């Protein structure tokens, strides 16, 4: 067939009943991600192929980068309670990979302040208990597929992309078989 179980997606041993359509998983610290969003703009072209009705979830992880890594994951947190993915997401990559200028928590805080995120609205949304909450939510799903590696993305909690069984000698073909996988997935 011409999409195959092992080829540009593998089938979860263990299906996960509830998850959400389409959830991708990602990391400020992984160099593959700097490119999915930077470079071939994944998460934007697999929406922009995807079924009307179908809903699209990315999260952070810890299991990158230790300390800080666990400050990313809850400053998204902060970036999708406040609804400022779109304004964060290129300056928290490049301060990570790019510039090597996000240390600490405070790091963190200043690309936000400086996309516009007021100081006091940043520090309630991150103190917040909502917060918290997207906080357990993303390490719930992580944990619920038993999360290894980024960058990934499931679709109704059974289906796994393969970028590897992918051909990556042109860019522009490699992003569109990765969408045209998704949306075949998001039909079965
Ligand atoms: C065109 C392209 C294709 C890629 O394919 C992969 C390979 C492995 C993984 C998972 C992992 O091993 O981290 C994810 C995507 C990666 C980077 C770029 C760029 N520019």
């Amino acid at each position: 067939a011409q999409y195959e179980d092992g080829k540009q997606y593998t089938t979860l041993e263990k299906p996960v009943a509830g998850a959400p359509q389409v959830l991708e998983f990602f990391s400020f610290f992984c160099p593959h991600c700097y490119q999915f969003e930077e470079v071939l703009h994944i998460s934007d072209n697999v929406k922009k192929k995807l079924p009307e009705g179908v809903k699209m979830t990315k999260y952070h992880v810890n299991f990158m980068g230790g300390d800080l890594g666990k400050d990313l994951t809850q400053a998204w947190a902060v970036a999708m309670a406040l609804g400022v993915e779109d304004k964060v997401t290129v300056p928290l990559f490049e301060g990570v990979q790019k510039t090597q200028t996000i240390r600490s928590a405070s790091d963190i805080r200043d690309v936000f302040i400086n996309a516009g995120i007021k100081g006091e609205e940043y520090d309630a949304a991150w103190n917040s208990f909502v917060v918290k909450s997207l906080v357990a939510q993303q390490e719930k799903a992580a944990a619920d597929v038993q999360l290894r590696g980024v960058p990934a993305m499931f679709v109704n909690g059974k289906y796994q992309l393969n970028p590897q069984g992918m051909d990556t000698s042109n860019m522009d073909v490699f992003v569109q078989q990765y969408a045209d996988t998704v949306k075949y997935l998001s039909e079965k």
